[PDB]
Formats: structure tokens, C-alpha cells, sequence
């Protein structure tokens, strides 16, 4: 019943994007820049991108900033890929109106495969993925864009697996199906072929030696529409994880939503609000939810993080706590269009792992293009610890703000907080 | 494949208990408890069927030497005068925790009134919470009041007397069956009920009734789920069906509200109701005011779920949730009194809809304890519901009704869901 065990030796390294002039005195993980430069200099065979949207250059953005260095590198070293012999496949999100793409020009014109996805017309969703996969044996995945912002203006936090091909081959499984959906004439399949199926899931996850000691590993996918036979939903992975903590969740997402957002009529989506308020009140679970606020930040999430805030009571032992991170900003990084935010979306709990790609509103379950990566792992000091000792530094930092603080006195706009 | 209409002339007259210095200058339409219980008893020429969940009529009864228990002294006697004139009284009261006396059941016996105790703890592991008299299958009182001369002067109680509407009073004694057959010794819930317990009235094809000279559809909910025959709506259903409805305000006066299974260990999240209320101001702008009763024997656990729904008001969204708590002041003299000076009312009164119910609002209610609830809808302006809606907001506008961040100095009352 229990599928194959894989026999490579998996490592996995957590790399973070972190915003010029933010300091953590006293806390490294290696760059988002390093780690993406790293994996471009070691691919020989293949390399698979889902994306978003390219701005990796200051001309994409109609800037001059010097931080935009990092990001054009890496477009400059992407470039080096296919004329040396990489089969690049890049599946990107169709932009909502009409857009230059240089990027994607420039990588086109170095013999780079490149497809645009109309999740609009499949599933009134966007490909909001961001994951690589290098030579069937490496794969990031994370918040990171392919945005020279995403290395230098932006926190960010992905996961790279390197010499861990059974997984690599499973994550592949669901670029397939953005490669697939591509193509002109593409339609949503009533039945994905067996090709696409997988035996790694919530009830049967991957065997992997994971840094020298046993774990189990697997990756959800949304949204429905894309999910082929085995494969676990994203939302039900992210569920299964809040419904089997017994002492701590903690949670870092740049957004947290519990509506089916800009619907008309407007929709409640309570799916994860209440996994939280089940898991606080009959398990005596300790939530921290450290959401990101910034000028963007859509207004209507300041009740409803007021309303789990307010689940806090010694006698039953509810204990959900709510801290807004902000990034600061000087004049000149205001002036840089989409930065200066934590786009950063992970779970840790006391026994399990959760690194996403989707923000935490029912669109990213339902229409949106989103992956998952849930690892389980018995003992201390591995995957899971470093990620609870990055949420601690976050929710520590003077970065982390309580909902009743002054919005004048955080060092960037908040939608978040109120005048008082 | 709609059920007959009702050719009866059916009145409906809310009746209300105000406790001994209550005031409301200005407000009183409604006759008393009292006064329409007598009635009732002094018109009674066949039957009386009463469900009860205890009777403490009497000043021995409570232990106490207080004027006030005249009433419901004079309630007991006008009840011993019926089987000796040849009214067929049959009454099903709720089986004590421990060893009680019975005084009261015991004179009703002695007079020639049948009694049978519930064991809803072995049956369901509830309680016969339901409080409704049904006369000569023709009238029926149903609301908060229980069998207790403190239900009349030293507590406030909300029910309905519907006169004149032997279609509906016939259709409130197949619940009062259910429970009369329970009581006799070696009863078991039935795999399935007999179909004369059956209904054809029910959310799905409620009952045709002229209400006060116009047109009205009523219909009885009942709980538990174990005691529900073929055709009989859930008391949840209905309620929710209420709420799901509503689309300008939803005014409910409970005594306690609390999204749990209570007292279960483990501890249970039960969200059914807390989800609609949610669910209604969020994606139809429902103005939702939530009037809970607060004393200090008050469930301390309540706060925090009534600050959580608290938290969701906002003027962009048309989010509008407001609680208070209302608290039935208490002097040294009436602090004596055990188990007084509270409002026992159970309703919600929407711009379309009425509720009128005879359980708390969590979720032991709903699964395991016996209740009725009374849901009319009734097209044109005024009636019961304008009635009902006057009533709530003379309460919700009292200096009796006070915010959750009230001093609990400050209430007249000791209060366990403000801080102070
Ligand atoms: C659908 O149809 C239903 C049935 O018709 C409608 O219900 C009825 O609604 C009517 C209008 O509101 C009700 O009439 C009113 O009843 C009021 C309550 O009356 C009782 O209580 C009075 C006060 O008792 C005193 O209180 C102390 C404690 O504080 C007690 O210890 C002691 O009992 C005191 O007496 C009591 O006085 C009254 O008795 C009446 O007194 C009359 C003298 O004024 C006598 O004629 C007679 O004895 C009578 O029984 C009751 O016991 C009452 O306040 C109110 O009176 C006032 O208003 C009228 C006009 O509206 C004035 O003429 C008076 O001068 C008063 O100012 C009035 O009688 C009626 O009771 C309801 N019917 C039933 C069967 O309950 C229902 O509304 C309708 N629905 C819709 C949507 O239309
Ligand atoms: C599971 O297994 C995996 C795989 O083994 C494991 O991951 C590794 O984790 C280890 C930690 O245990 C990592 O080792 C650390 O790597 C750090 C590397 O940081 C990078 O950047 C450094 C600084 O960068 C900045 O500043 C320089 C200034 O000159 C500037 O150029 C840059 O632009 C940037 O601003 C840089 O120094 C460093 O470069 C060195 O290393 C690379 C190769 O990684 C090499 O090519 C270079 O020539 C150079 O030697 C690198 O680029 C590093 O900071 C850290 O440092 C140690 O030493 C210092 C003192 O010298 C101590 O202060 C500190 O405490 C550290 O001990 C250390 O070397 C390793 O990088 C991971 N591996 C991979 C592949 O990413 C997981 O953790 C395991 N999980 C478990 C066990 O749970
Ligand atoms: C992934 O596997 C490669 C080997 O296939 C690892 O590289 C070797 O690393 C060790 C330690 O530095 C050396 O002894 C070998 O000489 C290296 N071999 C090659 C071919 O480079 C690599 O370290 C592994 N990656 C991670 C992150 O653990
Ligand atoms: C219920 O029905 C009875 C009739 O069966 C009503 O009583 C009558 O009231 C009217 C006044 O409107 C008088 O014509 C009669 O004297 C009464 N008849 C009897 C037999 O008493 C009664 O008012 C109806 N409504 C209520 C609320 O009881
Ligand atoms: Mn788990
Ligand atoms: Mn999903
Ligand atoms: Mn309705
Ligand atoms: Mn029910």
C-alpha cells in the first residue's frame, strides 16, 4: 500500500530575500540571489520555471536603482542556459491587459521555451507559482518572483532541495500541466492522464533520506481543476497540518483573507479561519499569525485578524496572537513601485513544515495556480526548527507591530493600523 | 402537493415577565406571563399538555420567604383545580441530575394530573429543556418561561401565546408525544418514529394560518435530531434558514450564546450559528445585534467569542456586528433570591422573519436537549414581527443594555463577561 521509498540523499537549505537597510543584530541563510545564481551555474540538462510575471531588469520597472544588479544578473546568467545546451521551459502567468515582455524577449531570442498561461479563461484564477526545476534533481520553491525586486526591496522565503530527484520528478508532474495549458486550443482535461498522477500525498507521503535522517515529504497543488489522481489539494495539505498541531502554529503570509476576494457578491471563506479557531479552543493550540502590511494591503483583513485577536482567554486556554510585520522605507526605496513588504508564506507547527506559494484568501484554493511543500521529520535541529527560529527573529524584530499601534510610528504605510 | 391550509381564526400575543423594578417609562401592551397563564387555566375544558424542564412554583420550593412567589403559588393552585373538573392534564418534566423533591408534581398527582419523567441524559445525554403548554388543542404557549414562580416576578421571559389555532396546536402536541412516550418507563428512541408523529408543516411547506385577519406561514422546528420524525425541520435548520434569509438586520435576545458543544471534554468548536451571522454581514451588509443576558452565573468563556464577533465592524465592507450585554439589576434583598434577576429570552426577529424558541444559542441545544422553536413569516407592515422588533429595541435601548467594555461596577448586577 505504501508507495516506494527514494533512495537520493535530499538537502534542503532555506533561503531568504532580505530588503536592503532591514538589520536582525545577533540572529544566516544563504540569498535567494546566491542560491538561484548557484543553481544556474550547476544546470547542464534541463531547467523549468513557473512564474508569475519577469521584471528582472530596472528598464522593466522604469527605474535606476543600483539593488536591481542582483536581478539583472541573474537575467544575464538565464540568458547563458540554452545556447550551452539547457532544455528552458518557462511557463508564466498571462498579464490581465496588454504588457511588454523583454525578459521573456531576451530569453526567447537565447533559444528558451516560453509559454503563457490564460488561467483567466481556465479557472478565472492567475499562475501565481514560483518554482524552479533544475536538471530533474533541484527545485526552489517560495515567495521569490522573477522580479530583480524579489532579491533586494523584498522579504522573501523559498526552500531549495538540491540531489533530491524523486521530488524534483514530482514537482515536474505539476509544471506539466502549466506547460500543457500553455499551448493554443488548451482546455482543462475532464481526466488528467496517468502521467500526471502521483503516489506522494497527504495519506502516502515520499520516504526521503532528508539531511542523513528519514523524513516524509510531499507537494499539494492548486487549484482544483489542475489536480490530477493522487495529487493533495494545497488547501487540504494546509488543513491537514493545523488540524494535527497539539502546541504551536505559526504563520507568516503576506495576506490572510477568509473571503473568496473581489467576488460579486461578496463570499465568506472560513475554511482556515476556523481550522484556527478549532485548533486555539479544543486543543489549546498557541496560533501566531505575523501577517505583512503595507500600502497595498487590502483594508477589509484589519477585522478579521481583530477577530481572531480577540480569541485570547487563560481559562480555556485559547491563545491566537496577531502582529503585523512592516518593512521600513526611506524616501528613495518609496519611490520604487511594489516594494518594502514581506512576501514571505509558511507554516511551522511543533511536528510539520509548510512552505507555499499562495496567500491565504479562498481565490488561492479555488481559481489560482499555487504548490506546497510538507515535510514531517522526527527529531530536533532539522528543516522544521530553522523555520521556527526565522518566524521567532520575524516576530521578535522590532519589524512586528500588535494591531493597536500607531500607523504613524511603523516606518512604512499600513492599511493595517488605525490613526491611534 | 402543498398540505391544507388552516381555516382556524389564529391570534398570536407575545407575553413577557418584567422582573420587580425593571422600568421601561413610555414603552406595555403585552399581558404578563401570569396573566395569560391563568387565563389559559381558567378557559381549559378538555386537556392541558405541558413539556417542562423543572417545577419550583412555590416559596418551600426555593427555600425562600419571598411576596413575590405569590403568583406562581396561585399558578400551582388554579393547575391542581383542572383534573378534578375533567381536563385530561399530562405533563413531561425533565428527569433531575440528583435526588430532587418533587412537591409541585407530587400535588398535580395527588389531584389527578398524569406526570411522566424524561430521561434525556440516558436517551440523547441532554435534558428536556423545552417549556410549551397546549390547551384543549387549540391554544399553545411557547417561550423562555419555565414552571418556576421566579419565571413570572424576578426574572424577564419572552414567549408567544397563539389562541384560536387548533391546526398548529395539534401540530405542537405530536412534539409533546414524542416526549409523553419517552417518559414511560422502558422507552428507547425509535429506529423510526410512527408516522403519526409525522408533519407535512416545515420549512420546505409551511402552514397557511390567518394571523390576526391577514395571511401567515408558521411552522414548528423541534430538537433534538434523535426525537425529529419524518417532515419535522430542526430547530439548527430553521434558525440558520432565518439568518441565511436576512437581508437588512438580524436582532437576536438570547440568554447565552457560545459556538461550543458545552462542558464536552475534549473541549468542541461549533461554529453553525456563528459561521451564518458571519456569513450574513459579510456578503449581504446585514446589521446584526446580538442582545446577550449576563448575571454571575454567566459561562466566563463567552467574552471572547462575543468580542471576536464584535471585531467585525467596518464601514467599507457594510460589516455591522454589534453585542451587548443586557443585565437585569440586583439589590441585596433580590440577590438572595437563588437563580434570579437575569433575562431567560430566546428569539431573533429579522425585517422578514420571526423566531421564537425555547433553547440557548450553543450547541448542546441543537444535538443532544430537547427544545420548539415558533417560525412565522407574514407579508405587509406591523404584525408580530414589528411587535417582536419593539420589543428588542426598547431592550437593546435601555440603560439595561451596556457594551462589552462596560465596568462591571457599573451594571447593577454582577456581570462575568466585562472586565472591569
Ligand atoms: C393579535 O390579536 C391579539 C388578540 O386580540 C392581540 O392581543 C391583544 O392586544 C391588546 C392590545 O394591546 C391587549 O389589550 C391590552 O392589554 C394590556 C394588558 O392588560 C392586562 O394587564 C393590565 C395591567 O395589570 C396590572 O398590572 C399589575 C402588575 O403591574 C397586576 O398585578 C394587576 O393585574 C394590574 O391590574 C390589566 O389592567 C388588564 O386588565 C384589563 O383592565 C381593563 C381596564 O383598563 C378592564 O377593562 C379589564 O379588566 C381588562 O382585562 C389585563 O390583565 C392593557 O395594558 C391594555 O390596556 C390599555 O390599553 C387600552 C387600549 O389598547 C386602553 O383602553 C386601556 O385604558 C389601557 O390604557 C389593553 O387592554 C390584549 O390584552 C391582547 N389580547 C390578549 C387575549 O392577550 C394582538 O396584539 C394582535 N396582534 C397584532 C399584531 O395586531
Ligand atoms: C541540510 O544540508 C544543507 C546542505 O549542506 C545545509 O545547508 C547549508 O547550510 C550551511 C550552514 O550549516 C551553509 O554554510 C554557511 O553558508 C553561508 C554562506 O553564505 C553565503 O554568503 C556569504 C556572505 O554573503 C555576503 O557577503 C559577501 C562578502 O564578501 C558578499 O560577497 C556577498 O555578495 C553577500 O553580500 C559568503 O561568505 C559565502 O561565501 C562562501 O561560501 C561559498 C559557498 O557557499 C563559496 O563559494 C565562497 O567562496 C565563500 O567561501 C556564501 O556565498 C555562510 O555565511 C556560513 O558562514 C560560516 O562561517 C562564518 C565565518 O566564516 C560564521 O560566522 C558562520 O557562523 C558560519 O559557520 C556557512 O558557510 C551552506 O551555505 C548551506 N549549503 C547550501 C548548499 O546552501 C542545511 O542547513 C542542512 N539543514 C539542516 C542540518 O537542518
Ligand atoms: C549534492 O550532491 C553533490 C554530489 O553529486 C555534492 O557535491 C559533492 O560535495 C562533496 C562535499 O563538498 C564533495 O566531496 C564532492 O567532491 C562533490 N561532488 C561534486 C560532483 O561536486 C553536493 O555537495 C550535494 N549538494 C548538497 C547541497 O548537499
Ligand atoms: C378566540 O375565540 C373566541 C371565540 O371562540 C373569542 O371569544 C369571543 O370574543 C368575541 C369578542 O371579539 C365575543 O364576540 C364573544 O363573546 C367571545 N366568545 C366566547 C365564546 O368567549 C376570543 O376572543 C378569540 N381570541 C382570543 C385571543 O381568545
Ligand atoms: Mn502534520
Ligand atoms: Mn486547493
Ligand atoms: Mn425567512
Ligand atoms: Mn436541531
Amino acid at each position: 500500500q505504501r508507495p516506494a521509498p527514494c533512495y537520493d540523499p535530499c538537502e534542503a537549505v532555506l533561503v531568504e530575500s532580505i530588503p536592503e537597510g532591514l538589520d536582525f543584530p545577533n540572529a544566516g541563510n544563504p540569498s535567494t540571489s546566491q542560491a538561484w545564481l548557484g543553481l544556474l551555474a550547476g544546470a547542464h540538462s534541463s531547467l523549468d520555471i513557473a512564474s508569475f510575471y519577469w521584471t528582472l531588469t530596472n528598464n522593466d520597472t522604469h527605474t535606476q536603482e543600483p539593488s536591481a544588479q542582483q536581478g539583472e544578473e541573474v537575467l544575464r546568467q538565464l540568458q547563458t542556459l540554452a545556447p550551452k545546451g539547457v532544455n528552458v521551459r518557462i511557463a508564466v502567468s498571462k498579464p490581465s491587459g496588454p504588457q511588454p515582455q523583454a525578459d521573456l524577449q531576451a530569453l526567447l531570442q537565447s533559444g528558451a521555451q516560453v509559454r503563457m498561461v490564460d488561467m483567466q479563461k481556465l479557472t478565472h484564477g492567475v499562475l501565481h507559482t514560483k518554482f524552479w526545476v533544475v536538471d530533474q534533481t533541484h527545485f526552489y520553491l517560495g515567495s521569490a518572483n522573477m522580479d530583480w525586486r524579489s532579491l533586494t526591496q523584498v522579504k522573501e522565503l523559498g526552500v531549495v532541495m538540491y540531489n533530491c530527484s524523486c521530488l524534483a520528478r514530482d514537482l515536474t508532474k505539476i509544471f506539466e500541466a502549466y506547460w500543457f495549458l500553455g499551448q493554443a486550443g488548451s482546455s482543462i482535461p475532464s481526466t488528467w492522464p496517468r502521467f500526471y498522477d502521483t503516489r506522494y500525498n497527504q495519506e502516502t507521503p515520499m520516504e526521503i533520506c532528508l539531511n542523513g535522517t528519514p523524513a516524509l515529504a510531499y507537494l499539494a497543488s492548486a487549484p482544483p481543476p489542475l489536480c490530477p489522481s493522487g495529487r493533495t489539494p494545497d488547501l487540504k495539505a494546509l488543513l491537514n497540518v493545523v488540524d494535527n498541531a497539539r502546541s504551536f502554529i505559526y504563520v507568516a503570509v503576506m495576506n490572510y483573507l477568509p473571503t473568496l476576494e473581489f467576488s460579486h457578491p461578496h463570499r465568506f471563506w472560513p475554511a482556515i479561519d476556523d481550522g484556527l479557531r478549532r485548533a486555539t479552543y479544543e486543543r489549546g493550540v498557541k496560533v501566531r499569525l505575523l501577517i505583512s502590511c503595507w500600502g497595498h494591503s487590502e483594508p477589509s483583513m484589519r477585522a478579521f485578524l481583530l477577530s481572531l485577536a480577540a480569541l485570547r482567554d487563560n481559562h480555556t486556554h485559547s491563545d491566537i496572537q496577531v502582529k503585523l510585520f512592516v518593512v521600513p522605507a526611506d524616501e528613495a526605496q518609496a519611490r520604487i513601485p511594489y516594494a518594502r513588504v514581506n512576501h514571505n508564506k509558511y507554516m511551522v507547527t511543533e511536528r510539520a513544515t509548510y512552505i507555499g506559494t499562495s496567500n491565504w484568501s479562498g481565490n488561492y484554493f479555488t481559481e489560482t495556480a499555487g504548490t506546497s511543500l510538507l515535510v514531517t521529520q522526527n527529531g530536533r535541529g532539522g528543516l522544521r526548527s530553522q523555520l521556527e527560529a526565522i518566524f521567532l527573529r520575524d516576530w521578535d524584530s522590532p519589524y512586528s507591530h500588535d494591531l493597536d499601534t500607531s500607523a504613524d510610528s511603523v516606518g512604512n504605510a499600513c492599511r493595517l493600523l488605525a490613526a491611534q
